[PDB]
């Protein structure tokens, strides 16, 4: 996904534009040179980009200015540190920024004309919830037959491609080129996760947010922001008026202590409730269903309900559906339009529901962590069923998870089984120990130790009665396990093979 058809921008007038200093000084060349690209990684580059040589925390990109040069790079973008690694001459002209990753987004908005002016880009934030919000607007815009495109952790999706990605939210130069490549494709709209990784590292930048928004904060990504405070202000970027990334108009789940300050910062928001509060839209009656779906009636700001019927399961998967008819209403689908799409639209490993010929309930969740883990089981259980759970934690990560993620199983499934997720380095056997630490404390449960993933999956389904519920928890949609090799493995296909394999 990049774009064939950009006209350039003189270099010199990119220079001009962020009061660059030149490496060699007083350029006339800079004066003739063109730009037609931006990106921050050499082994990208094609001819005529602007290399954004960046510090990082694990390299320097002006390493790298060698290669950038002779893929064709007609310039390159650093900070003082850069210009160390680069020494002397560079064959093409080096601009020097003080923080350049803090202007690097307008830079690739000016190259490739400044993209999200000419579609309606809708950002959505968060710690849970992103992307199947993301999916359920993408498939109510495709139901109103809007040309839609959507950018998050599972991939690029446009028109007929799909197409996979390296984060959750691309890089500046990444997605300003993406928004050019779908503008030149006819998109006219675009679903997008923003991250609060995003947010803090300028990845965001240059992007007019048409909608913005807020499902709920957890604590998560405290490796990255140094608080919980820092975390809500991160994402709060793109909520408050006075802010240089404020959306045009904002959605608010409400719900949630960090929901509500949100919907007061953004002092306008369009407010969202599931839980009972008043919002401008609200979720009556809900009903589950048979095929492990839920039907609930969506109460818009003007007071009228709409039957709506979504196949994913939870609460706060109905709060999400809301976020989702609020977001499309304002970008002008209305709930009737997008209602055929979200009636059956499965996200990939966001409670993803496999069904390979009835019984009862198989589901695979991305779930790893302790939080997530707690809130899916709970929305779970009902009394009566019985819910099995298999997962595992990942070698060479934080252990501290590992502990009361298994207590946390422990209390609330009927079935725990713990297997291997990708294990790396790290001995297999110490990682499900710790886990299974957790799982004593058990006045309900039944805890087991099975090794192979594969074996796992098929010991709980096996356990199964019409009626319950097995959870394959904390890959998702993400495949392989590791241990040197990557052997095979997808959550979803084992599963949908162990139900297979299941009668005469
Ligand atoms: C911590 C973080 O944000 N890392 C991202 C960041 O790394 P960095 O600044 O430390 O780069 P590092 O290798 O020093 O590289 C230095 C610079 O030299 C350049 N370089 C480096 C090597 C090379 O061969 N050629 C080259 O040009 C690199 O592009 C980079 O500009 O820039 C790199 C290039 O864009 C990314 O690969 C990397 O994402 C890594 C994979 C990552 O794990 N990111 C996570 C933390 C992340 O972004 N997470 C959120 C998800 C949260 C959620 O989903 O809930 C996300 O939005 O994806
Ligand atoms: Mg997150």
């Amino acid at each position: 996904l990049r774009p064939n058809a950009v006209v350039g921008v003189r270099l010199a007038a990119l220079a001009d534009q962020v009061g660059a200093a030149l490496a060699e000084g007083p350029r006339a060349v800079t004066e003739d040179r063109t730009v037609t690209g931006v990106t921050l990684r050499a082994q990208d580059v094609s001819p005529g980009d602007l290399f954004a040589a960046l510090t990082g925390s694990t390299t320097h990109g002006a390493r790298h200015v060698g290669d950038a040069i002779a893929r064709g790079a007609v310039a390159v973008l650093t900070d003082p540190a850069g210009v160390a690694e680069i020494a002397g001459r560079a064959a093409v002209p080096v601009l020097v920024h003080p923080a350049p990753r803090g202007v690097l987004g307008g830079l690739a908005a000016t190259v490739y004309g400044h993209p999200s002016e000419r579609l309606t880009v809708i950002g959505i934030t968060g710690t849970s919830g992103k992307t199947t919000t993301t999916y359920l607007v993408e498939a109510g815009l495709r139901a109103a037959g809007r040309v839609a495109g959507l950018i998050g952790t599972i991939g690029i999706r446009v028109g007929g491609a799909d197409l996979p990605s390296a984060l959750t939210t691309p890089e500046a130069p990444t997605l300003q080129a993406m928004l050019a490549a779908m503008v030149e494709r006819g998109v006219d709209t675009v679903v997008m996760e923003v991250s609060s990784h995003a947010l803090a590292l300028g990845r965001v930048d240059g992007t007019r947010f048409a909608v913005g928004a807020f499902t709920n904060l957890s604590r998560d990504h405290l490796d990255f922001h140094p608080s919980m405070a820092d975390y809500f202000e991160a994402k709060a970027s793109l909520f408050d008026p006075d802010s240089a990334l404020r959306a045009r108009t904002a959605v608010v789940c409400i719900d949630d202590d960090a929901g509500r300050a949100m919907a007061a910062r953004a002092a306008d928001a369009i407010t969202v409730s599931a839980a009972d509060r008043p919002a401008h839209w609200r979720a009556t009656d809900v009903a589950p269903t048979d095929a492990g779906g839920q039907q609930f009636t969506a109460i818009d700001p003007a007071g009228v309900g709409h039957h709506i019927g979504i196949r994913l399961p939870g609460r706060y998967n109905v709060a999400n559906c809301l976020v989702a008819l609020a977001i499309l209403d304002t970008v002008g689908v209305s709930p009737e339009q997008a209602v055929p799409g979200l009636r059956e639209i499965r996200v990939p490993g966001r409670l993803e529901q496999i069904d390979r010929g009835q019984g009862f309930l198989a589901l695979v969740d991305y779930a790893h962590k302790p939080e997530a883990l707690r809130s899916v089981l709970t929305t779970l259980a009902h009394p009566d069923r019985r819910l099995a759970v298999v997962f595992g934690a990942g070698g060479d990560r934080d252990p501290g998870k590992r502990a009361p993620m298994g207590r946390i199983a422990a209390q609330l499934a009927d079935l725990v089984v713990v297997t291997d997720d990708n294990p790396r380095d790290e001995d297999p056997t110490a990682i499900r120990r710790e886990i299974l630490a957790g799982a004593a404390e058990v006045g309900d449960a039944q805890v087991v130790e099975i090794a192979d993933r594969r074996d796992a999956i098929r010991h709980a389904v096996a356990w199964a009665r019409p009626g319950d519920v097995v959870l394959i928890a904390g890959k998702g949609h993400e495949t392989g396990q590791r241990g040197g090799r990557v052997r095979p493995f997808d959550d979803r296909v084992e599963l949908a093979a162990a139900l297979e394999a299941l009668e005469r």
